[PDB]
C-alpha cells in the first residue's frame, strides 16, 4: 500500500513582500499538516484535500472563503471544485456567497445530489437545504481586500490541494474568490473539471492556479495529465502544459501534481507560488524558485 | 483554402416519436442550411456555428432557447458556450433566464468582456447592459415540456470549418428535466460540451451532462485525433471510455482541420446534419443516412 502524499498551493501570483511571506508560510504549513494528519490516520484522499482547502479557506491570508478578493461591486463570490480519482466523482460550485467554506459545499454537491455543478442562487438554496450556515458577507470581507479593489479601480492567493492516499486513491480540491474587480457572476477555472483540477486513479491528480481564463482555454489540469499518460515525468508534464499555456494564450499560472505512483511536483511560470508538500514524515515548502526547505513533521 | 463544412446536432436521445421525427428533420435542415449559408458568404466558423445554434434555440422542438426543458420549479434555466479555434477565445453562460438566445450572449461574453464564463445573476446583468431583451419566462415554456415535468414529478450544437481553415463550436441547452435549481451541465464548460483548436479540430457534445464533464469528452476526443486516430476512431474511443468508465451515454459531432467529419453516438438516437460540397447529410438513427442536394 502506497505512502500517502499531499501537496497544497496558494496562489500563482507576482512578487510577495517579506511580511506576507511568513504569514503565507504558517497557513500553508497548517494546511499541509491538516491534510497529512488526515492521510496518516488512514483517511481518504478526498477527505485530505477537503481538509487542506478548508484550512486555507478559513485563513484570511488566502484568496478563498474569508479573505476572498472582491468583485466589481465590493462583494465576495467564490468558486470551488473537488474530484475523487476512483470513480471520477466530482462536485463544484460557482458564484457562491455568504458561506464560510465553498469547498465543503462542492463536496455536498458530489455526494448529496445527482449533479456535479451548482451555481449562484441554486448553490445558495442547496446549501440552505443541507444546513450550511448563511453568514453576513462582511465576515468574508477583509480590509486588505477593500484596499486592493478600491485601487484596482483607479492573480494571487488562490488555493488547492492534491493527495494520494494509502489505498491508492487520488483527489484534488480547488477554491477561490476569483480575480479582484471581476464582473458580477464571473466564473473562473476553479470549479471547472479539467481546468481547475482533475483527478484520476489511473493517472494522477492536478490542481491549478493563475489566470483562470487561460487555464480554461487550454484545460490546463487535464492537459498536464495527458502528458503523464504519454509517459512524461510529472515535472516534464507540468513544464510542457504550463509551457503551452504561455505560448498559445499568453497566460501564466502554476500547478501541483501527484502521480498514481506517488511522484509529485509544484511548477509555475508566474513569479511566485506558495506551496507545501508532505510525504515520508517530511514537510517540503517554497514560494520562489528553489527557495525550497525540507523540515521534519513531528 | 479549405472546403467549408458545418455539422449540427439536435441532442442525444432515447427513442424518438414518429411524428416528432419529421419536425426534428426539418429543424436540422434549417440550422445546417443557415450555418452553411454563412460559410458560403465566406463567413467565419464562429458566425456559422452561432447562426446554426440560434436557429435551434428559436425552434421550440429543440431543448435550447425556446423549448428548453424545465427545472424542478417549472422554469427555464439555460447554458451555452462557443469557442474560436484560432486563439482559443471563448464565451460561456450558465443558468441564464428569460432571454431568447443564450448562444448570442455567450458570444457577447467572448467578444465584449475580459472573461470567458458568466453565470445566473451576473449574466442577466450583462445581458441587460448589452441591451438583450428580457422575454417572459412563460414564452420559453412549451406545453409538452410542462407535461414532461409532470411525468417526472409524479440539447443542440454545431461545429464548423471555414474558408480560411478556422474551426469553431457552439452548444446550447436547457439541461435535464426536473434538474435542481442552478444545476450546470457540460454544455457551457470548455472541454466538456465542446472544444475548438485550429491545430486539431472542433467537437460539440451531447448526452449525460455529468458524465460528459467527468470525462471531459470534447477534449478527450481531440486528444485521440492528435494521436493519429481518424475522427471516427477518436469518437468511438472517447464515447467508449465514457460508457466503460462512468456509465454515461451520449453523442458528438467533430470536424478536423483537414475537413473530415463525423456524427457518432452511444445514446439510441441523435439528430444530426452536415453540409459540405453543396450537399446535405442527415440522420437520427445509426446506419440510416439521407443525402440531398443543397442549392
Ligand atoms: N484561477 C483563479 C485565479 C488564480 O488562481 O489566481 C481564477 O481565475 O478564478
Ligand atoms: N448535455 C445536456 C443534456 C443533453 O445533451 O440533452 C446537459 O446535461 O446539460
Ligand atoms: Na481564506
Ligand atoms: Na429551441
Amino acid at each position: 500500500h502506497m505512502n500517502p502524499i499531499v501537496v497544497v498551493h496558494g496562489g500563482g501570483a507576482g512578487p510577495i513582500s517579506k511580511d506576507r511571506k511568513e504569514r503565507v508560510h504558517q497557513g500553508m504549513v497548517r494546511a499541509a499538516t491538516v491534510g497529512y494528519g488526515i492521510l496518516r490516520e488512514g483517511g481518504s484522499a478526498v477527505d485530505a484535500v477537503e481538509g487542506a482547502v478548508v484550512a486555507l479557506e478559513d485563513d484570511p491570508e488566502f484568496n478563498a472563503g474569508c479573505g476572498s478578493v472582491l468583485n466589481t461591486n465590493g462583494e465576495v463570490e467564490m468558486d470551488a471544485s473537488i474530484m475523487d480519482g476512483k470513480d471520477l466523482s466530482a462536485g463544484a460550485v460557482s458564484a457562491v456567497q455568504c458561506i464560510a467554506n465553498p469547498i465543503k459545499l462542492a463536496r455536498l454537491v458530489m455526494e448529496k445530489t445527482p449533479h456535479c455543478f451548482l451555481t449562484d442562487q441554486g448553490a445558495a438554496q442547496f446549501a440552505a437545504a443541507m444546513g450550511v450556515p448563511e453568514i453576513p458577507g462582511e465576515k468574508l470581507v477583509t480590509e486588505r481586500n477593500k484596499k486592493r479593489l478600491e485601487k484596482e479601480k483607479h492573480n494571487l492567493g488562490t488555493v488547492g490541494a492534491v493527495a494520494l492516499d494509502c489505498k491508492g486513491n487520488v483527489a484534488y480540491a480547488t477554491s477561490t474568490g476569483g480575480i479582484v474587480n471581476k464582473m458580477v457572476g464571473r466564473v473562473g477555472d476553479s470549479p471547472c473539471l479539467g481546468a481547475g483540477g482533475y483527478a484520476d486513479n489511473d493517472i494522477g491528480a492536478v490542481s491549478t492556479t493563475g489566470h483562470g481564463e487561460s487555464i480554461l482555454k487550454v484545460n490546463l489540469a487535464r492537459l498536464t495529465l495527458f502528458h503523464i499518460e504519454q509517459g512524461k515525468t510529472v515535472e516534464e508534464a507540468a513544464d510542457l502544459s504550463l509551457g503551452y499555456m504561455k505560448s498559445r494564450v499568453k497566460g501564466l499560472g502554476g500547478l501541483i501534481v501527484v502521480s498514481k505512483t506517488g511522484d509529485w511536483v509544484a511548477k509555475w511560470t508566474s513569479t511566485s507560488m506558495p506551496w507545501a508538500a508532505a510525504k515520508d514524515g517530511k514537510l517540503h515548502f517554497g514560494i520562489d524558485p528553489d527557495d525550497t526547505t525540507i523540515t521534519d513533521l513531528p
